[PDB]
């Protein structure tokens, strides 16, 4: 059985090689975890700040406009003077904005 | 004998292997699913964010639209304010779009 | 013992369907690592605008106030008009933002 014994010796390389491989993938699956990880922080961390930013610019604006119709007021009022314009807003999305972060963050 | 033993021990090894690939490729399964997961949450909330930025600016422009006609009998919002008047809001939500399509598409 | 020729016939089947395996396997992992540089790419770029579109609007926005300061002095100004909301502010946090970006782009270094 001179063949077969060869053939068992090369059989036995070849699974350590097999085990070998395995690992190394496991290593990279493991750092392709952290991988995503890292990046769902950093995206939500900057979420969070343009979130912070966008809803003080909201206020801010808002209050600028309650400034300009007193100022309007003797002139007869901002629809009178702008048109329909006036009646443009901003829509506060604040609540549906932090939602999708907070998903984000499930994975943190 | 010897040339029987080893075989069974190769054989369960082998079956050990083929266990984990098995677990591996679940793990790559589940690795793709998170990875379209997190592209689906940045997207939705990049269109947000795209949405209240375009309000902002077309509201902020309204706002100055008021301020011109205000300031006006003081010799306009260039003579009152100085060279700022010229500062402006580069409208921007087309790139921001383009950005938000390129994250939601697959292949 | 004709048989363990064949029980070898089978394992050198197995090992190589197993290694094919393995060679498909880590080109799926290449892809996703590709599929990953792509979003983090695609983030970093979306956030960079967002940053440039937030910045100047809080500019302009300021801008705007410093002409209803002028605007409400002979009424006796912003304060006088609105209230104490007229200390209300728009916070600079375009360093912080930026900063954030810039460990996006700087993990695409690895
Ligand atoms: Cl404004």
């Amino acid at each position: 059985m001179k063949q077969i014994e060869d053939k068992i010796e090369e059989i036995l390389s070849k699974i350590y090689h097999i085990e070998n491989e395995i690992a190394r993938i496991k290593k990279l699956i493991g750092n392709l975890v952290s991988r995503l990880r890292r990046l769902a922080n950093q995206t939500a961390k900057s979420l969070e700040l343009l979130l912070r930013v966008t809803t003080e610019e909201r206020t801010f604006s808002l209050i600028n406009r309650h400034a300009i119709d007193f100022l309007l007021t003797r002139w007869g009022g901002t629809c009178k003077v702008l048109g329909p314009d006036c009646s443009i807003g901003i829509e506060d999305l604040s609540r549906n904005i932090s939602e999708q972060i907070d998903q984000i963050k499930k994975d943190e």
